[PDB]
């Protein structure tokens, strides 16, 4: 079944998120593709619309992908070490590493928001359950599993898009939030 999206319940739940300053989750990574496949240890931070910081680890735990972001300012390194540092990410990102990934629109995702997303769903507990979204030829299809519930409000713990011809999944071990 799940909640309806109109209800007080799943627009407090937006508000808890929204009214939220700083995000902190670690999990694994995995990049699927006809292309390649890559796995990671994520660590995922943001501080404000504009001020997150990713990081990939190679099994290792070697610097696999490094992203840095403050306003208006965004730096990347690879698994070399080669800074390629300039001003959009969701761009930056792709295009230096073959994954055209919808950067913005995830940030907003992986905290259980649909961000510009009409065609969504949620769960029994009034929490994004689904979405179905088609940015600029792109048609995603965002899938969350269990969600972390030891955080207030609750976080996402599991999830999983898939572009049809991409595919991200990621598993979030715990989650800081303030």
């Amino acid at each position: 079944p799940g909640k309806s999206p109109d209800s007080p319940q799943w627009r407090q739940h937006q508000q808890d998120v929204r009214n939220l300053n700083q995000y902190q989750t670690r999990g694994a990574f995995a990049y699927i593709s006809d292309q390649q496949k890559v796995y990671a240890r994520f660590f995922w931070q943001q501080t404000g619309q504009d001020r997150y910081r990713l990081l990939l680890t190679n099994p290792d735990g070697s610097t696999e992908l490094e992203l840095n972001a403050q306003p208006g300012n965004v730096q990347l390194v690879d698994n070399k070490g080669q800074r390629y540092t300039a001003d959009d990410a969701e761009e930056m990102i792709g295009k230096l590493t073959g994954m055209p990934i919808p950067l913005n629109s995830l940030r907003q995702w992986i905290l259980g928001l649909p961000g510009d997303a009409t065609d969504y769903k949620l769960d029994d507990q009034y929490r994004l359950s689904e979405i179905t979204y088609s940015q600029n030829g792109k048609n995603w299809k965002v899938v969350y599993g269990g969600y972390d519930t030891k955080t207030q409000p609750a976080m996402p713990a599991n999830m999983e898009l898939t572009d049809g011809g991409q595919r991200i999944k990621l598993k979030m071990d715990n989650w800081i939030v303030k």
